[PDB]
C-alpha cells in the first residue's frame, strides 16, 4: 500500500454556542485497512484540537471497511464566533497519510486545501 487514504468530510460544519453538535466524516482506503489510533481531528501546528476549539472532540470507529469520524462536543457560549479550519487525517495500516502537517502548512500559504480540510463555523 502506496496509496493515500481517502477522507469524506463536508468541507464546512456549522456549530452553535451553547449547543451540543455531531457530525461525521467518513475514510475509505485501497487496502481497507486502518490505524485508528494515528486517525485523529486537528488543528494545523499539532496534533491537538486547536486554541478556541479546545472542546472539539472526535472518536474513530471502523464499520466493515470504512471509517466512521465523529466530530462532536459542546461549544462554550462565550466562544468566538467565525471560522476555523481544521483537519480529519487519516492513516492507513501502511503508515500512508491523507495529509501531512507540511502538506496542510503550504495549502495554508497558497490560500487552498487538502483532503480531510474542513472550516468548522461557529455561530
Ligand atoms: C497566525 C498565522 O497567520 N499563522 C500562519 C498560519 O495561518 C493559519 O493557517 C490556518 C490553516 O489551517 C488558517 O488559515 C488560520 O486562519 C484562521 C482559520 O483557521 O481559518 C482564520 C480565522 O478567521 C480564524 N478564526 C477566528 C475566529 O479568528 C482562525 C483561528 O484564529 C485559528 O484557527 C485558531 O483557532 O484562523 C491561519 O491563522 C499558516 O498560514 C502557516 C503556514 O505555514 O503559517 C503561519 O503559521
Ligand atoms: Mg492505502
Amino acid at each position: 500500500d502506496t496509496e493515500r487514504p481517502v477522507v469524506n468530510v463536508p468541507s464546512e460544519i456549522t456549530v452553535y454556542r451553547g449547543e451540543s453538535f455531531e457530525y461525521f466524516a467518513t475514510v475509505t482506503d485501497n487496502s481497507n485497512a486502518f490505524d485508528l489510533a494515528k486517525t485523529v481531528v486537528r488543528w494545523l501546528y499539532s496534533n491537538q484540537p486547536g486554541r478556541g476549539t479546545e472542546w472539539l472532540q472526535y472518536s474513530v470507529t471502523q464499520v466493515g471497511n470504512q471509517l466512521k469520524v465523529r466530530i462532536f462536543g459542546n461549544v462554550p457560549i462565550d466562544t468566538t464566533i467565525g471560522d476555523y479550519t481544521r483537519y480529519v487525517v487519516a492513516t492507513d495500516a501502511a503508515g500512508n497519510v491523507n495529509a501531512t502537517q507540511t502538506e496542510m502548512g503550504n495549502a495554508a500559504v497558497d490560500k487552498t486545501s487538502v483532503n480531510g480540510q474542513f472550516k468548522l463555523i461557529i455561530r
